[PDB]
């Protein structure tokens, strides 16, 4: 009476992470449909099947009858075998049955910002699902089906074209550093009473992102009631000034431009600068001459403002955007903000000391940790990747590696020397790293920073979004975040310590 093709669904590809561990997993579900010209001739069926439904009655009746012209409706999404069979055991005329898939994400919150999820029609909406779609979803099949006049499916003929199935796909993300990150990123923030926070992770050698987490975060196997800020993946799709995290490469264009090294001296009493009607103010104001070396440890902003203002605005601006901060990261992924690193034909003085401590430009999570893994990598930039990387693409030179080398040298002092940052150090290993409070009366407190110092394997940056205790500097806030991240990270990672 009439020859159809309808679809195939094609099997969705495994997401796993670096290591195999399944995050995201096509799983077979129960669908229940009707064709109602059929339930129009077995009326005394539709209560049994309205309560077999948790349906009311009426509301059940009121449906079939005004659909009674079409030929499909479904019933119920998404049921266990189990509960199919109950409904066709009652064998109520134009009732059918179907499987589906149904993504189930094993890891769930822990993952959910990189991971995204599917719709109902199992299509990749958000994160690493809608980027990869194409190489997950495959292609559908089709087949051949009989249907008589009033939509029987009569008889079932051959396939047409078979389904091809999804591709697996394997991500950077080690999954035991990313529930280390999101354990101490969610503990830092109600220790602190923050509201939001980010953490990255990256291999320095190799540009694969190994934890990327944020706070809030939500459920993805059971998205009722879900808030659209708690689905931010803040790492790549917040901006932000980075502030006195950039120190270290105002302080690279510094040594690159032949006219600092690290026992050079600034005289920064009496601790502010007056640029016109603008006042530049350090956080402790009892110095007066500093080495290099000391204007990152006390994180002089009169310090980096006058070294800034010998080498020129023009030099900084270079490094920062040969690191990649306000640069597009490439990646792809959906909603990811390229930020800002504004320029200028000829930088005025306060534009000039602003960008030398990180304020006047917007950068993301991820680009500050890579720009920080381009500095860890002897200041080579490896590009940075989602997917388990398995032949490593060549890298680019962005900072000299000499240059790269000191400076390392004085975030490991950072870190390390008496009035550093102390919470930052890692049990049994060298570390190198700077922090930083950047307005938002609210602050971000930061901390950007790699490990072992000596030979470094791993950046991270860490983000805290408006603590509300007392102290809200990167130093007291995130550095601890830091320190107890990259010691797990190591251990996990196998690599051997350098300071025991
Ligand atoms: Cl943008």
């Amino acid at each position: 009476r009439s020859v159809r093709h309808i679809a195939i669904p094609a099997h969705r590809g495994l997401i796993t992470d670096r290591n195999g561990e399944p995050l995201a997993v096509s799983t077979p579900v129960t669908t229940l449909w009707a064709n109602p010209k059929e339930l129009m001739t077995a009326k005394e069926r539709w209560p049994q099947l309205a309560a077999a439904l948790g349906q009311d009655t009426k509301l059940f009746a009121d449906r079939i009858e005004q659909n009674a012209e079409r030929e499909f409706i479904y019933l119920v999404r998404g049921l266990t075998p189990e509960q199919g069979e109950g409904v066709i055991a009652l064998k109520v005329p134009g009732v059918y049955s179907i499987e589906e898939f149904r993504r189930f994400y094993p890891a769930g919150e822990v993952v959910a910002h990189a991971v995204g999820f599917t719709d109902v029609d199992d299509r990749g909406r958000e994160g690493i699902e809608l980027a990869f779609d194409e190489w997950l979803a495959g292609v559908p099949g089709k087949r051949q089906v009989l249907k008589d006049r009033r939509g029987r499916v009569i008889k079932d003929v051959q396939v047409t074209k078979n389904a091809k199935p999804g591709k697996t796909l394997a991500l950077s993300i080690d999954l035991r550093l990313q529930y280390l990150a999101h354990r101490e990123l969610r503990n830092a923030l109600l220790e602190n009473g923050a509201k939001a926070g980010s953490l990255v992770i990256m291999d320095v050698k190799t540009g694969e992102i190994l934890a990327m987490t944020n706070q809030p975060t939500y459920n993805p196997n059971n998205r009722r009631n879900l808030q659209p800020a708690a689905m931010r993946n803040r790492a790549m799709i917040d901006v932000f000034e980075p502030g006195s995290t950039v120190k270290p490469f105002s302080m690279s264009a510094a040594l690159a431009s032949g006219r600092w090294k690290p026992s050079d001296i600034v005289d920064v009493y009496p601790g502010t600068l007056q640029i016109g009607r603008y006042t530049i103010r350090d956080v402790s104001r009892n110095s007066r001459q500093l080495d290099l070396t000391g204007i990152l440890i006390k994180s002089s902003n009169v310090g980096i403002s006058k070294i800034a203002f010998d080498i020129g605005a023009e030099s900084i601006y270079s490094v920062m955007q040969q690191v990649g901060l306000g640069q597009d990261t490439g990646l792809g992924f959906p909603g990811e903000r390229v930020g800002n690193l504004p320029n200028h034909r000829k930088w005025p003085k306060a534009e000039t000391a602003t960008l030398a401590y990180g304020y006047g430009l917007s950068v993301t999570a991820i680009q500050l940790a890579h720009a920080y893994a381009a500095l860890a990598n002897d200041g080579k930039s490896v590009p940075l990747s989602m997917t388990r990387v398995d032949r490593v693409p060549d890298g680019v030179q962005v900072i000299s590696p000499e240059v790269a080398s000191t400076v390392q040298g004085m975030l490991q002092q950072v870190v390390e020397a008496q009035g550093g940052v102390f919470r930052a150090q890692v049990p049994g290993y060298h570390a190198a790293g700077k922090s930083g409070t950047a307005r938002k009366n609210a602050y971000r407190s930061l901390f950007a920073g790699f490990a072992p110092a000596t030979d470094p394997r791993i950046a991270m940056v860490v983000v805290i979004d408006e603590p509300s205790k007392a102290g809200y500097f990167g130093g007291l806030v995130s550095a601890p975040v830091f320190s107890k991240v990259m010691a797990g990270a190591l251990r996990l990672m196998n690599v051997p310590p350098d300071n025991l």
